[PDB]
């Protein structure tokens, strides 16, 4: 009897992803993921991005674990690592804008946006998968 | 509030996918998916193939809804339609072989094999998603 992931999480390339059904601000999103020992989703491959972008686009605007709250225009994942320049292409045209008013990143349609952290949105969690011999 | 798929099913391009935790033979997998008004997975896009293929690689070999049980070298999806020619590339090299000993298609490695239908494998089900 093999489960790679918790119930109602989706397996993808060695990790498990949870899609919220409700909506929260960016900080509470972090918390909610922390409560299940997970991280507001960090993106580390193109395939992951594509996979999340498409779900996310069918649900509505959705938070990822990317912010410039420490230092403006320096976008940091919730684990402290910097936005690799090879994901720069996933920002929508027109984005990011309102630097120092819009500090949290969301999926929106086909790409990424920056948004007011206080706004309520869907969120996604990531944590590692477990094997099956 | 918005939920595209039943609890424990995965949304992808407007369908929902269930991944079995147990193993069943091909005919029993077809049935297992009908229990919930679904079908043993049919592949109708490249992104789908890619998504299912990686999950299968973590679980074990896994049945899809393709066989040639009806007519001995024609590959038909469980819903009656024929294997489109833009999906012939997904066959592993050396596959399909043993035509007529092996009538059912499974996910194995980075492609599709034909296998003996009697064998117990994992399965996946598919039904349409529900919009928001
Ligand atoms: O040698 S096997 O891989 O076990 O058998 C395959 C083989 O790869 C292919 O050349 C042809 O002979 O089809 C057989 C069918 O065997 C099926 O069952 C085995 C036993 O567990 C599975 O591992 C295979 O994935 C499957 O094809
Ligand atoms: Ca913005
Ligand atoms: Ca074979």
């Amino acid at each position: 009897l093999c489960r790679l992931c918790p119930w109602d999480w989706t397996f993808l390339l060695g990790n498990c992803y949870f899609f919220s059904k409700s909506q929260r601000n960016w900080n509470d999103a972090v918390t909610a993921c922390k409560e299940v020992k997970a991280q507001l989703v960090i993106i580390n491959s193109d395939e992951e991005q594509t996979f999340l972008q498409q779900t996310s686009k069918a649900k509505g605007p959705t938070w990822m674990g990317l912010s410039d709250l420490k230092k403006e225009a320096t976008w940091l994942w919730v684990d402290g690592s910097t936005l690799s320049s090879r994901f720069q292409k996933y920002w929508n045209r027109g984005e990011p804008n309102n630097i120092g008013e819009e500090d949290c990143v969301e999926f929106a349609g086909d790409g990424w946006n920056d948004s007011k952290c206080e706004l309520k949105k869907f969120w996604i969690c990531k944590k590692s998968a477990t094997p099956c011999t």
